[PDB]
C-alpha cells in the first residue's frame, strides 16, 4: 500500500537539532512542512550514515511501506522518507523522549501504577508486532517512547535485518547462534521491565560484554529489583529461561502485569 508511505523532498523537512544517535544514523528535531501546506508539523528525522547497507534504495523503499502499515497504539509507524544518496526517515516526534531518560529524569514521582501500566503497553505493542510476524530485535527501554506520560510506543523493530550488537539485551541463542524469535524478543522485554523497576540502571553494569555469554550460562541473572515483589521478579526471571519456548508468551504478559495493575501496591513496594 504505497499511499501510506509519505515521499519527501528535501525541502519538505528541516533539522532544528540533535536528539541522539542511533546505531546507524543521527536523530534530529526537526519540522515537517508539507509542499503546498500551511503546516510546519515537529517530527523526529533519522539519517542513515551513507553507504552503510548494502541493498539499493529500490528495496529500502520496499522495506519502509511495511514500517509505515502497522497501526497499533502502542507502535510506531514511518511517516516519510526521503531517498538521495542517503536515506532520512520521518516520524512524529515523541515530546518527552526515551523511556530510560524519562524514568531516570522522573524517578523520584513515579509510582507503582505507573510502572505497571508500562509493562501492559509495551506488551501489547509487541504481541501486535508477533501477530504481524515482525521480530524486534532490539527491544529496550532506549527503544520505547514517550508520547505522553501514560502512553508509550515501540520503535526501531526490524532495523538489523531490513539494512555493534546489543549483547546485554539479546537471548542467549541469539548470542550464541544468531536466532531471533519472538520468544528471543520476550527475553528483552524482561530485560526492559528490569530497566524500569530499578528506573534506569544499566543491566550487568561493570561486566565486558563479551563475558555475558559465560555468566548466563553459569545460570546468573539480572537481580531482583528493590521494589519487585517476589511474584514480579519470578515473571521477568522466566523471561531469561534458557529455552526460548518454556518462556512465557506476549499474550500471557498482558494479562499477568494487567492483573497487578488493579492492585499495584500489592507488587511493587515504593516509597
Ligand atoms: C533514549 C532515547 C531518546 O529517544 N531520547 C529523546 C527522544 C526524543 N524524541 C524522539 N521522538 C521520536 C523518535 C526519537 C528517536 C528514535 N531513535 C531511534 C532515536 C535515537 C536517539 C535519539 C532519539 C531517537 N526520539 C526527544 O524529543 C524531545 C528527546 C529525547 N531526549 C530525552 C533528549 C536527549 N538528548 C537531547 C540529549
Ligand atoms: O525510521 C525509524 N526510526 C526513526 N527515529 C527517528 C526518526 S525515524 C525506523 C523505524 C521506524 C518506525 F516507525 C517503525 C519501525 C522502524 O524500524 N526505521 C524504519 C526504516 C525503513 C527503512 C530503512 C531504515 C529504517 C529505520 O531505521
Amino acid at each position: 500500500n504505497q499511499a501510506l508511505l509519505r515521499i519527501l523532498k528535501e525541502t519538505e523537512f528541516k533539522k532544528i537539532k540533535v536528539l541522539g544517535s542511533g546505531a546507524f544514523g543521527t536523530v534530529y528535531k526537526g519540522l515537517w512542512i508539507p509542499e503546498g501546506e500551511k503546516v510546519k508539523i515537529p517530527v523526529a528525522i533519522k539519517e542513515l550514515r551513507e553507504a552503510t547497507s548494502p541493498k539499493a534504495n529500490k528495496e529500502i523503499l520496499d522495506e519502509a511501506y511495511v514500517m509505515a502499515s502497522v497501526d497499533n497504539p502502542h507502535v510506531c509507524r514511518l511517516l516519510g522518507i526521503c531517498l538521495t544518496s542517503t536515506v532520512q526517515l520521518i516520524m512524529q516526534l515523541m515530546p518527552f523522549g526515551c523511556l530510560l531518560d524519562y524514568v531516570r529524569e522522573h524517578k523520584d514521582n513515579i509510582g507503582s501504577q505507573y510502572l505497571l501500566n508500562w509493562c501492559v503497553q509495551i506488551a501489547k505493542g509487541m504481541n501486535y508486532l508477533e501477530d504481524r510476524r515482525l521480530v524486534h530485535r532490539d527491544l529496550a527501554a532506549r527503544n520505547v517512547l514517550v508520547k505522553t506520560p501514560q502512553h508509550v510506543k515501540i520503535t526501531d523493530f526490524g532495523l538489523a535485518k531490513l539494512l555493534k550488537v546489543p549483547i546485554k539485551w539479546m537471548a542467549l541463542e541469539s548470542i550464541l547462534h544468531r536466532i531471533y524469535t519472538h520468544q528471543s524478543d520476550v527475553w528483552s522485554y524482561g530485560v526492559t521491565v528490569w530497566e524500569l523497576m530499578t528506573f534506569g540502571s544499566k543491566p550487568y553494569d561493570g561486566i565486558p560484554a563479551s563475558e555475558i555469554s559465560s555468566i548466563l550460562e553459569k545460570g546468573e541473572r539480572l537481580p531482583q529489583p528493590p521494589i519487585c515483589t517476589i511474584d514480579v521478579y519470578m515473571i521477568m526471571r522466566k523471561c531469561w529461561m534458557i529455552d526460548a519456548d518454556s518462556r512465557p508468551k506476549f499474550r500471557e504478559l498482558i494479562i499477568e502485569f494487567s492483573k497487578m495493575a488493579r492492585d499495584p501496591q500489592r507488587y511493587l513496594v515504593i516509597q
